[PDB]
């Protein structure tokens, strides 16, 4: 639970990371979730806040760091 | 030469790829560069074309794959 961090996170926020740090960007994540570029990107922005993501490059990033992906 | 493809890049597109890998976003490249938002994220859209990365979270995520970061 509390020792999670990128999967501790809402449902969404989860699935999220999963499409960025899967490699491709904010875009397949809205692509993925069916929702939008500028749908996605709100939450990629409040991920910055949940994840201490700095926007989301290191919602991508620290995946890999945690050994995520 | 060849062998590397984050590195082997343009100086500014490596310098855009260790700010990104790094762990905040292109946003703190721009803030890296003393360019901005708008401009690095020209240079994002085209390390997308680059370095194969998606966007901006493969500038990120494929660095650490290989080692950079």
């Amino acid at each position: 639970s509390s020792q999670k961090e990128q999967d501790v996170l809402t449902p969404r926020e989860c699935l999220i990371l999963q499409e960025v740090e899967k490699g491709f960007t904010n875009q397949e994540i809205a692509d993925a979730l069916h929702l939008s570029k500028r749908s996605i990107e709100y939450s990629l922005t409040s991920i910055f806040n949940k994840l201490n993501v700095g926007s989301r490059t290191e919602a991508v990033l620290i995946a890999k760091s945690d050994g995520v992906l």
